[PDB]
């Protein structure tokens, strides 16, 4: 039920967007309707993990009849105030990363009808709609302040990581905006402490701290829990998460991921990345170094083929059992002192742990 | 002294971001020299009208103590950048959606030669996100905080709202719809007085205008003592001469000057020049225009000037120059009544803008 819950509040949401944009900005239906469309194309068909967890938290820790009907609706909000801001990051990564599909549909920027110098706007008018929610349905909360507060510092945070990410394939010792610079040649910036950077400030925050932080905030229950221990499950599963999206983008299929894999294509500093060049030969390296950061597809089947010639798939699966070790007592840590966050923490975990998508 | 106590905040704001990000964001002294860079290039080199209008006025109402004076004016110095690093975050972003080629004397941002495209985007992001991180910063122990925080944002929402009435401009928009692909309007039957004021209003108006007169008062605690009224129209009515000037140079002023190149007529924008000239053109002056106007021929957009020329343009710019001097005459003085310190500082501000050079 809480999926229709939470989508019953996006009619809701996008009721009072689009009809403010008719009535205070005077729109016209044409671009109402651009707008609509948008917004559902944008912030519709993903597996709403960000959301769903925060409705979760609000739900667990319930502890009136008119209190916890208010709680799950502002959970809702928040929900969607975190999938907006997903979708707000998406469609400007997918023009960063020059991507081609998106949840098994071409991403915002390649519809036909939709440009990219639109598109980039598009995104922008996203971000403006998390703050435009928030403010219209939590007028009234006093919670409203630190809410805000903590949201853009998340946001922030995503932004720097994607600076990170962008330019993980860039020699920072040369990197001069007045100077123009080609592709790492070295890959000596290609580390596990440069890439556990990136992940953490990309998607460990907006992805895993800020749903559960909301979650408390709604509920009320912030307070009552052990956030040091909190953020560290964060930090972990959201590292985790992203060391997923990385292996998919290279091993699983679009048909079932949603979308095309390009960080070969785009040099990017992935996990299979960091870890094959740690532990590949001089020989293994040059011939990475001759076939990555390539649209040539035969080259990208040569660093794929490459990477299972090292047995990536063993590092892996050795890596997520130590994950799986230290959450399971995180949790457990948790569970001491906050029994209903520490299960939905330990949810959220069910929907990580050997993901597919 | 404006300027240097503005340029002293910048400083101290330049600071407190930059050490953040290397204390608690676990940054490098690279990435910390390039957004120092990126700071210096995008938020600097401009006019800092908005900026100095909030402490301009900020101070005008200065007498309505020797502490509180340092405040008003550090805080108004504060939200003078919330400003200009609004401006540049759009400004980034719009260059980019404008496919220019340079911004106050240098290349756009997305130009630059170790800033890629995809990268500038980002940079464009971070922009945004410092005007929070500023205000948060220092007025965390304000009352004003959220009442300021809110209506930075919904200008900042409306700015990018008057940002997809510009960069649609151009379309059909009875065919807008993401599914199916679309070409340049041949007719151009949307290219009006209405539309093109639509678009100013909501995308310049605003966030030039009326966000820093209101920033100033905000500061200076003066918000109720103002006709918001008057004080909306003069916003609307500069704003949207301002962005009229600004098209009108896009298209004959030197970049020598301007500082950026003009894109309008190869990317069949809504200006007021085009929207002017449809509106008096005959027949033949308006076929002649369809089939050069669009395209980055530098013969077909040597042609579009001269149209412009040939209907008398300039005249029609100083009779509207002329009809704008003219009420914001009045509403300045319906202001004054009122409000003599706001109303001076609003003066100044039409100072900045009437007969601009740049
Ligand atoms: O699966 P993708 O490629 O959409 C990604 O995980 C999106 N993404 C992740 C984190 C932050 C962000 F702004 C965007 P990536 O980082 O581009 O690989
Ligand atoms: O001189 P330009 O071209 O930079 C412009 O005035 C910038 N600009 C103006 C208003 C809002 C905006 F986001 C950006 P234009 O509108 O693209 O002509
Ligand atoms: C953060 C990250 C890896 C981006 C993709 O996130 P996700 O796979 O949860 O996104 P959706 O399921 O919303 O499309
Ligand atoms: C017309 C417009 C809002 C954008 C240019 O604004 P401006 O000329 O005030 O900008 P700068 O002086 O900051 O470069
Ligand atoms: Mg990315
Ligand atoms: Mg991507
Ligand atoms: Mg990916
Ligand atoms: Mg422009
Ligand atoms: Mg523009
Ligand atoms: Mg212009």
């Amino acid at each position: 039920m809480p999926m229709q819950m939470f989508m019953q509040v996006y009619d809701e949401i996008q009721m009072f967007l689009l009809e403010e944009l008719e009535l205070k900005f005077d729109m016209d239906p044409n671009r109402v309707r651009y707008l609509r469309k948008m917004m559902d194309t944008t912030c519709l068909g993903g597996k709403y993990n960000r959301g769903l967890t925060v409705i979760d938290v609000a739900e667990s820790l319930l502890s009136d009849g008119a209190r916890r009907k208010r709680v799950l609706h502002d959970a809702c909000v928040c929900g969607w105030m975190i999938e907006f801001l997903q979708a707000h990051y998406l469609v400007e990564d997918d023009i960063m990363d020059n991507s081609v599909t998106r949840r098994g549909k071409p991403c915002w920027y390649r519809h036909p009808d939709v440009t990219v110098q639109c598109a980039i706007n598009d995104g922008l008018l996203l971000k403006s709609w998390t703050h435009m929610m928030a403010m219209h349905f939590f007028a009234d909360r006093p919670f409203l302040q630190d809410l805000l507060c903590r949201f853009n510092r998340v946001d922030y945070t995503t932004a720097v990581g994607q600076l990170y990410d962008v330019t993980s394939m860039f020699d920072s010792n040369k990197l001069d905006p007045d100077v123009s610079q080609p592709t790492t040649t070295d890959f000596a910036e290609f580390t596990l402490s440069n890439y556990k950077r990136i992940v953490k400030y990309k998607t460990a925050y907006y992805t895993y701290l800020l749903p559960l932080v909301m979650g408390l905030i709604v509920s009320e229950a912030l307070p009552t829990v052990d956030m040091g221990v909190t953020e560290e499950l964060a930090m972990l599963m959201g590292e985790y998460f992203q060391v997923q999206d990385d292996v998919m983008d290279c091993f699983t299929p679009p048909e079932r991921l949603g979308k095309v894999g390009t960080d070969i294509q785009d040099a990017k500093c992935s996990w299979l990345a960091v870890t094959f060049l740690a532990k590949a030969s001089s020989a293994q390296v040059a011939e990475f170094k001759a076939n990555y950061g390539s649209g040539d597809s035969e080259k990208v089947a040569t660093v794929r083929r490459l990477y299972e010639e090292a047995d990536l798939q063993g590092d892996y699966v050795a890596y997520e059992a130590a994950v799986a070790e230290q959450v399971k007592e995180l949790i457990e840590k948790l569970r001491l002192c906050s029994p209903g966050f520490a299960a939905s923490v330990e949810t959220l975990w069910g929907k990580t742990y050997k993901r597919q998508k």
